[PDB]
DNA sequence: GCCAATTGGC
DNA sequence: GCCAATTGGC
């Protein structure tokens, strides 16, 4: 099964003059691929509830009359590239904020809700996006963060993210501004596509 | 390492309690380091430059907003909640603390949806956790270089709790709950058992 | 200049 | 059930 994609759909739907997102993108670039795309995928639902807690904690907290066994609480990612040969899945995230950009002062830029994304580095969602994906492979993480809006060509944003990335360079990307699917797709391709395989 | 030569003084903590002064992290730190070689920091500058000289590519710098100021003397960076510093050897523990809502007794489940706590796991970032290890000096594997201490109902919320020890993973020590009503010695028993031999 | 952490959305 | 991501605050 070759991973081909789409781009002849891809043109289609930007010469549709349709406003893209990443979900129309993606599902036009996937179409008669060996790829597929969910939005809002439901792999990661259920984490939470089988946690072990220690007694002493409890008795501290509130326990509501609820059946644990057969409760789901997870996460939902805003999207997720599937390999249907492989069934190796890339769980991702959009994050969409305003920033400091030309007109503006910096504190256009002052918001730190982008920080949220940020749980996926922790020991415990890395460790099931692992089991769960099948992404193995240390040499990147198992999630891909999209970001939009004028965060992405905030002289500080874009450098305190590049930091925090440190040597996952690919792990994110930066969809500016007017910026067309196929730049999008081209990070995937180019970057990530070959960890599903 | 004598246990000795790092008592902490919980005589001053106890007259803080006492006191029925409303404790906070900070005058329950302050008042149990009195007289010892450890020193709590509020709003801790450390940190306060690490990103303007972060390298871009020329293909990014093209396409992002570069204002007419000179990078190489700018200072952007982050400002911990506080900082413990053991002064005798200079190793530095770094925290947070996030307050939150949650669904508890007498609470609809929705006044547990909040997800800002989320921002706190910054810290988890490689970047983050580099700049840490090389400026607090604690580089065992073992523990993170920082503690994050939530407050509020989201410390007895029987989600939240179980999503935050679930990210944890293999590092429980470097969280704490501060429940409401439970006293600073608790608070401080935490970092007393759990983190100060790290600063050793 | 940087963080709080919420209420509304899907 | 879970996420959006903002504006207020010092």
């Amino acid at each position: 099964l070759s991973g081909r994609l789409n781009w002849q759909a891809l043109a289609g739907l930007k010469a549709s003059g349709a406003e893209q997102n990443l979900y129309n993108v993606f599902n036009a670039v996937f179409e008669g691929t060996k790829y597929v795309l969910y939005e809002k995928p439901k792999h990661l639902k259920n984490l939470y509830a089988q946690v072990v807690l220690p007694d002493d904690v409890i008795k501290e907290i509130f326990n509501p009359l609820i059946d644990l066994s057969t409760t789901q609480w997870g996460v939902s990612p805003a999207f997720a590239i599937e390999n249907t040969e492989t069934h190796k899945i890339l769980f991702g995230e959009i994050k969409r904020q305003d920033g400091w950009v030309e007109g503006k002062d910096p504190s256009a830029g002052r918001g730190n809700a982008h920080e949220r994304s940020c749980k996926l580095f922790t020991p415990g969602l890395l460790k099931a996006y692992r089991t769960i994906g099948g992404i193995n492979d240390e040499e990147i993480l198992p999630f891909w963060v999209v970001f939009e809006g004028d965060i992405t060509r905030d002289p500080k944003r874009v450098r305190e993210i590049t930091f925090w990335y440190d040597h996952y360079q690919d792990n994110y990307f930066m969809w500016r501004p007017n910026e067309s699917g196929e730049k999008l797709v081209q990070h995937f391709n180019e970057k990530l596509k070959k960890y599903l395989d």
